[PDB]
Parts: C-alpha cells; sequence; structure tokens
C-alpha cells in the first residue's frame, strides 16, 4: 500500500477563493474570483506535483512544462471530485465561499461548460469512483499532456507515465475475482479519464479569449495565469501541445 499511502499523504486540503460573496455575482466578479481561485490552486498544485512517486527524476524544465500543460485538467477534475462528495454534483463546488448554482452558471458566462462539468462531476456517482481509484486518475491526468515534438528527457516521461497506469490497474485489480469485470472497469476509468481533455481544452479556449479582452471588461488575472495563459496555454490551442488520449476520439 506504499504508493496509496504516499497518494493519500500528499493531497491538498481545503482551498478558499477569497470570493466576496456580499457583492452581487456579475461577469467581472465571478471570473476574477475564479482566476484568483486558480492562482492559489496553482501553489498547491506545484508542491503536490514534487511530492509524487518520481516525480524530480523527470528533468527539471520538464517538470514546470507538464504542471503548466496539465493544470486545468488536474483542477476540473478535482473539482468534480468536490462537487460530487459535497452536493451530491447538483452544483459546482469550486470552493467553500465559491459555490456555483444555476444563476451563477448563468452570470459567469460559461453556462455550456459548467453543465458538461456537472456531468463529469455525476460519472464519479454513476460509476462508484472509490477514493483510491480518484487519486490515481488524478495522479496520471498529471502526465497526460506533452508537445508533440517531445520534452527534453521523454524517455523518463514515458516510464513514469506506464507506472501510473499500472498502479492504475493495480488499485482496480486489488479486490475482485472471475474476470470480464476488471477489463470493463478499466475500460471505463481510461474512458472517465480522456472525457476530460475536450471539457479542459474548451476552458482553454475561453479562459485565453478572456485574457485578450479583460481589460475591456474588468476581470483580474493575478501574475502566474496571466503568464501561463499567454505562454503555454496558446502552445495547446495551437496544436503544438496535446492531450494523450487512450482510446481514439
Ligand atoms: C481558467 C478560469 C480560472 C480558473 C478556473 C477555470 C475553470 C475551472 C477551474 C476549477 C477550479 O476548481 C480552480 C479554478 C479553475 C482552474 C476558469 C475558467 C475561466 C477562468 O479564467
Ligand atoms: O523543477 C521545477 C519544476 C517546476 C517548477 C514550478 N512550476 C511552476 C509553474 C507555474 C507557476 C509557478 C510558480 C512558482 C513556482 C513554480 C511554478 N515552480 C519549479 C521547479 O523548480
Amino acid at each position: 500500500p506504499i504508493f496509496l499511502n504516499v497518494l493519500e499523504a500528499i493531497e491538498p486540503g481545503v482551498v478558499c477563493a477569497g470570493h466576496d460573496n456580499n457583492q452581487p455575482d456579475s461577469f467581472a466578479a465571478l471570473l476574477s474570483s475564479l482566476n484568483e481561485l486558480g492562482e492559489r490552486q496553482l501553489v498547491h498544485v506545484v508542491k503536490w506535483a514534487k511530492a509524487l512517486p518520481g516525480f524530480r527524476n523527470l528533468h527539471v524544465d520538464d517538470q514546470m512544462a507538464v504542471i503548466q500543460y496539465s493544470w486545468m485538467g488536474l483542477m476540473v477534475f478535482a473539482m468534480g471530485w468536490r462537487s460530487f462528495t459535497n452536493v451530491n454534483s447538483r452544483m459546482l463546488y469550486f470552493a467553500p465561499d465559491l459555490v456555483f448554482n444555476e444563476y451563477r452558471m448563468h452570470k459567469s458566462r460559461m453556462y455550456s461548460q459548467c453543465v458538461r462539468m456537472r456531468h463529469l462531476s455525476q460519472e464519479f456517482g454513476w460509476l462508484q469512483i472509490t477514493p483510491q481509484e480518484f487519486l490515481c486518475m488524478k495522479a496520471l491526468l498529471l502526465f497526460s499532456i506533452i508537445p508533440v515534438d517531445g520534452l527534453k528527457n521523454q524517455k523518463f516521461f514515458d516510464e513514469l507515465r506506464m507506472n501510473y497506469i499500472k498502479e492504475l490497474d493495480r488499485i482496480i485489480a486489488c479486490k475482485r475475482k472471475n474476470p470480464t469485470s476488471c477489463s470493463r472497469r478499466f475500460y471505463q476509468l481510461t474512458k472517465l479519464l480522456d472525457s476530460v481533455q475536450p471539457i479542459a481544452r474548451e476552458l482553454h479556449q475561453f479562459t485565453f479569449d478572456l485574457l485578450i479582452k479583460s481589460h475591456m471588461v474588468s476581470v483580474d488575472f493575478p501574475e502566474m495565469m496571466a503568464e501561463i495563459i499567454s505562454v503555454q496555454v496558446p502552445k495547446i490551442l495551437s496544436g503544438k501541445v496535446k492531450p494523450i488520449y487512450f482510446h481514439t476520439q
């Protein structure tokens, strides 16, 4: 249970958005708080990524790259898990102080993306995802998006990712008998994981589009979000960096 003990030990606690719930729900106010929340969650993502088994064996530029590419997917997934465990997926639980009901979903102007996020959230319920399956899936999301012409040390990346797939396959296969059950299950979970990607990508277009018009629309982006969204996110939009799918889309 060593790999699982570590994944349960390094898991972030609650991150607050710092949203002032006494302000009226406006676009400016909702998206600036989401942006601050993304910025706060980045600090914790960085510290979590670095405590992961084998992570520091990656080349150091590569460690920065996988995090600056995959943060959107990791946070969407974790948020869907929080929504599921806290409000049985009925609303989007970004943070204790920034929970979206239907009105916030409309005012944020991301209503259809929110719907797709609630759908992802509900799959945790429909699939009866266990906390152990959750933590191994989210660890893998870290290794699920890279540049098309490879990382600085692609071989070390490939080995690591292989090992994360094997740990997920093992977290399933601890507790099952005569096995159509075990294939069907791995199939289900690799389908859930592939499904995070098109969602992440919608939110990549959205937040890029917003950063560009952010002065016209009084939305604040803090230091790191603004930098990652202008430097790394367009490499995803332009197709220089692409998700690693299990099944072909
Ligand atoms: C990227 C973004 C700010 C950060 C958001 C993102 C939507 C999903 C998301 C979920 C979280 O739980 C952390 C914040 C993030 C990562 C927002 C959509 C537009 C906005 O600019
Ligand atoms: O080897 C390393 C790999 C990634 C990082 C790392 N990656 C980051 C991405 C985005 C924002 C950051 C802000 C502060 C520190 C970081 C960031 N640190 C630091 C390292 O020293």
